[PDB]
RNA sequence: CAAGAUCCUGGUAUGCUGGGGAGCCUGAAAAGGCUACCUAGCAAGACCCCUGGGGUCGCAUUCUUCACCCCCUCGGCGAGGGGGUU
DNA sequence: CCAGGATCTTG
DNA sequence: AGCTTGGTGTATA
DNA sequence: ATACACCAAGCT
């Protein structure tokens, strides 16, 4: 079932997306394009909150289960120490909560005579403070903590606060004296502060640290006259730690396969879709001749980072449009970035001339660079300096602070003290952080005495996914006969696609979003596959021309603002000639809507079971009064499936309305358990809130998001009702479907799981008239197409969005209710309409209508009925192959089914 | 050539729930609250090894399970991975 | 939150 | 009654 | 710090 032809494989890697392009060729120019689709991953980002990826909140949770075990091995050696000792540990209940600070303080204060007392107060400190030993150095032994300096300096600032605070002196001031004093003397004080957040006076204010802890216990030791063989026994039981070591990672040479991960969670999912396209790619058309590859600037910054990048750019746009409408004020009719770079140099150095004095006005400018252009320098904002023209024809192409200490009417040696002994101001284009790297920078290309090579360009991308990308698609490319692979960076296909006339908002029928300026290709999620499709046709020397192109123009772009040269290159030329059908053929694959935007689905029934919150058990009486709620928040699955039988004898799932009188209070009511027999006034263990609920350790837990929704359809085949059972990782985890071979999506759910019990009452109704079939399952990340029909359910909101944007496919988010899916437009970008939230934030009326209907409609986007989105004829649910392409042939892999024409299962 | 980027390992301090209670505030028929502190647990659980106890795994690898193909590890025989075209 | 490993990949 | 929409809790450092 | 699930008044 293959045919070879020949083709490129084009790889677009973002940081939330990538785009895959197969583009056949015939004689160095486009052909056909076989496959190009946009694939959106999250990343790994498991915590979307913080930023940590699944890898590492799992890797956190497992050394918390770690932490636990050995602590709990650790107490119990302890205890068994003390056993042998003769010293009572501290009982778990019916003490004082003070008993184990007392017995610290009294230790630490006095020495004890009688021989019970002084052994029960030894083991109650001895204790507690294992429970409560401070925090030392992991890679440090406890002889080299018991050589450490004792008290801590920290604990010494702490007691010397203290002592003045309070105005008293204890001897020795130990963490067991202080607390059991501020205990007895101010009760309810707090010792260590909280973090994440009336006047309470926190005890301590730093970290307890393991040398204050044995400080205290030297301190106690020798007050008590504890044999030595003893308190090092003591000591090496309570202060026992593990060291941290190198167990679990295994922390011309072959390179890496594609089947073989490289651990970084982004380009794990990146390379996962990589690796499943060329597999799909090749087993239908062979293997491609070449393979081109870009990475973004993405990818492999920090979250820390990118709050750089947002902290840069909302002061330089709001420092630039400051000024800019300050030249609006002055007469000038376009303002531009250059007079913006002296406008600065203006604000900053108050127009001062520094070569030859002068003060000057806004005709004399004639701005200049520091270094020149030819040797090695470039339009930095580092490099250029405000002139005053009698200080500008002085240089002479010389070395810059090198001839002018040789020289007259100009002195050296107080340049770099005048700018470093200057003011940080307030607001203007530089922050704090980056006002002290442009002067440090601004002084390093001060002190050159010499050349300072050169005018270097030639990039390919060398970051660790890059890196890792050209290793496993070489050693593709070594197994599979590919002449060429090639990763560039930036930032050149934006350049291949603006010489050969095509945008993407043209490319798509794409409303303009902003009232002026350029509208942003980033809109349309389908622009990767664009670029991918583009980047089929770069070679590298056509790649190194664009970026001489790009470099050239944003050298000229502040050159002619106080232009723009063609790229110049036999390769440039046949590369464009070569390229004049790739329009037609993305106007021709667009319009047939052949490129897809899709995500990978999460079918693997693994994640929090619950939410992390334990909650209190509420209780209710057998013999009272129930409502539906109180009969669905029934936490034990024999008195609830008893409680069902008495509100419906022959159903087998609850039929209530939340807010209905169910059943009345009866004082003879008595519930028949398989093993007990429930009183009337007996007490039933109940969920504290009306939703999905589970018993973890003795308390009530939230069930977390859901893994999948089943789909019911019941009625007449022309009027069909459907319904969502939302079925999350609890339900499968209370019904003991978390084992091997069982089929999450089919396997039957008892009715005292909460998505039965939290299910819409038609769907359990028609359950339990046996009407509804489960005709197929919905997990978050689903497209739903609607066909060239569209959506003809739209109200309000969503038909003023749809007026615009008229979305035919969507992605399932999430299941709101008990009734509704959440759709957001599987075309349309997340990060766009967020920082076009924030323009529109900032700046008034940039936006055009369909821009202020995108910026108020994406947060929450389509919370839609389901009764009116599956009600669609017509509507599929497409489950795509790694190119793109709708599987519809009933396989081993998830198909696309229609929910109108869907049989069920089994 | 530093810093990071990803984890990994060992820890700490809170917080939640259950069991308690030092002080305060109510109710006094008795048991409710608040602030702290003490103590146990902190995914559900699975598999060992010996009515419990102890040891290791259990939130990653985005198409679960099923079925086919490929790669790797140990001794047909299980675990790790990978791919599956519409 | 803390220290510190191992490893990449930039140079 | 039924769909729309606004607001908030969530283990964390 | 997110975004998903839940709760609770508005329009119709
Ligand atoms: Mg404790
Ligand atoms: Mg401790
Ligand atoms: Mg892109
Ligand atoms: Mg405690
Ligand atoms: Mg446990």
């Amino acid at each position: 079932g293959t045919v070879p032809v020949t083709w490129r494989l084009g790889v677009d890697v973002g940081e939330r997306s990538i785009g895959l392009a197969a583009v056949s060729y015939e004689e160095d120019k486009p052909k056909e394009i076989l496959a190009a689709v946009s694939w959106i991953h999250d990343g790994g980002v498991g915590d979307e909150r913080s930023g940590a990826s699944r890898l590492a909140l799992r890797g956190m949770a497992r050394r918390a289960r770690r932490l636990r075990r050995f602590r709990r091995a650790r107490l119990r050696d302890l205890d068994m120490l003390l056993s042998e000792l003769g010293w009572t540990p501290l009982p778990d209940k019916n003490v004082s909560p003070v008993d184990a600070w007392l017995a610290r303080k009294r230790l630490a204060e006095e020495y004890v005579v009688d021989e019970t007392e002084r052994r029960r107060l030894l083991g109650y400190a001895v204790s507690h403070m294992a429970r409560h030993r401070g925090w030392r150095n992991p890679w440090t032994t406890i002889k080299d903590l018991k050589n450490l300096p004792q008290p801590s300096d920290s604990w010494e600032r702490t007691r010397e606060s203290l002592e003045a605070r309070y105005s008293v002196s204890l001897e020795p001031g130990t963490v067991g004296q202080w607390a059991g004093y501020l205990l007895q003397r101010a009760p309810g004080i707090r010792l260590n502060p909280t973090q994440q957040s009336l006047s309470n006076a926190t005890a301590f204010e730093t970290r307890l640290r393991q040398e204050d802890v044995l400080w205290e216990l030297r301190c106690i030791a020798d007050v008590q006259g504890l044999p030595e063989d003893v308190v090092s026994n003591v000591i090496d039981a309570v202060f026992c730690q593990k060291r941290p070591s190198v167990p679990a990672e295994r922390i011309r040479p072959p390179l890496p396969a594609l089947h073989e991960a490289t651990g970084h969670p982004v380009v794990d999912r990146n390379l996962a879709i990589l690796r499943k396209f060329l597999s799909s790619a090749t087993m239908r058309w062979g293997p491609p001749q070449s393979i081109v590859v870009e990475l973004a600037r993405g990818a492999s910054e920090s979250r820390e980072r990118q709050a750089e990048e947002e902290a840069a750019r909302r002061a330089h746009r709001k420092a630039n449009d400051r000024i800019r409408a300050e030249l609006r004020a002055s007469g000038l009719s376009d303002p531009s970035p250059a007079d913006l770079v002296r406008a600065r140099l203006l604000e900053l150095y108050d127009c001062h001339c520094m070569y030859c004095g002068a003060p000057i006005s806004w005709e004399n400018s004639e701005l200049d660079h520091i270094v020149p252009r030819t040797d090695g320098g470039s339009n930095r904002h580092e490099n250029l300096a405000i002139t005053c023209g009698a200080c500008n024809k002085e240089k002479g192409r010389r070395p810059f602070a090198s001839w002018a200490e040789t020289s007259n009417r100009v002195q050296l040696r107080d340049v770099i003290d005048r700018v470093q002994k200057l003011k940080y101001s307030g607001n203007m284009y530089w922050t704090r952080d980056e006002f002290s790297r442009y002067k440090k920078s601004v002084v390093a290309r001060l002190k050159r005495r010499t050349s300072d090579p050169e005018v270097i360009q030639s990039i390919e991308s060398t970051g660790y996914a890059a890196v890792a990308l050209r290793d496993r698609l070489l050693s593709y490319g070594e197994k599979n006969g590919v002449a060429q692979v090639a990763v560039f960076r930036g930032g050149v296909t934006a350049e291949a696609r603006r010489w050969l006339d095509i945008s993407i908002e043209r490319l798509f029928s794409r409303v303009a979003i902003f009232a002026q300026s350029t509208s942003t290709k980033r809109l349309d999620r389908r622009h990767h596959a664009v670029d991918a499709v583009v980047l089929t046709t770069l070679t590298p020397g056509v790649a190194k021309t664009l970026a001489d192109a790009r470099s050239r123009r944003v050298s000229a772009e502040f050159w002619r603002r106080p232009s723009t040269e063609e790229p110049q290159s036999p390769a440039y030329r046949q590369w464009k000639e070569s390229c004049s059908g790739l329009g037609d053929l993305l106007i021709s694959t667009a319009a047939r809507d052949s490129i897809a935007v899709a995500a990978p689905l999460r079918l693997r029934p693994t994640g929090a079971l619950h939410e992390e919150t334990l909650r209190a058990f509420s209780e209710h009486t057998v013999g009272a009064a129930w409502k539906g709620a109180e009969l669905r928040r029934i936490v034990e699955p024999e008195v609830y499936a008893a409680f069902l039988a008495l509100t419906d004898p022959g159903g087998r799932f609850l039929k209530v309305s939340p807010s209905e009188d169910v059943l009345p209070a009866d004082e003879n009511r008595h519930i028949v358990l398989s093993d007990r027999v429930l009183g009337p006034r007996d007490r039933v263990k109940l969920f504290p809130d009306d939703r999905g609920s589970i018993r973890v350790r003795g308390g009530a837990a939230y069930i977390a998001s859901f893994h999948h929704a089943r789909v019911f359809r019941w009625g007449s085949s022309h009027s069909p009702s459907f319904a969502l059972l939302r079925v999350s990782l609890a339900d499968l985890a209370v019904a003991g479907l978390l084992r091997d071979g069982v089929d999450v999506f089919t396997a039957e759910l008892p009715p005292w799981t909460p998505a039965w019990r939290y299910a819409s009452i038609a769907l359990v109704k028609a359950v339990e008239s046996g009407d509804a079939k489960q005709v197929g399952w919905l997990v978050p990340g689903d497209e739903l197409d609607f066909g060239p029909e569209g959506v003809t359910t739209a109200a309000g909101d969503l038909s003023m969005f749809l007026k615009y944007f008229p979305e035919r496919h969507w992605v399932v988010t999430g299941f709101e209710d008990d009734k509704r899916i959440n759709l957001k437009p599987a075309f349309l970008s997340a990060e766009q309409a967020e920082v076009l939230r924030t323009e529109r934030s900032d700046r008034p009326d940039t936006l055009t209508e369909a821009g202020e209907i995108l910026a108020q409609f994406f947060p929450r986007c389509w919370r839609a009925t389901v009764a009116k989105v599956l009600c669609h004829p017509g509507l599929t649910v497409i489950r795509r192959t790694a190119l793109g392409q709708p599987r519809w042939r009933r396989g081993h892999l998830p198909y696309s089914w229609r929910p109108w024409s869907a049989d069920p299962w089994s």
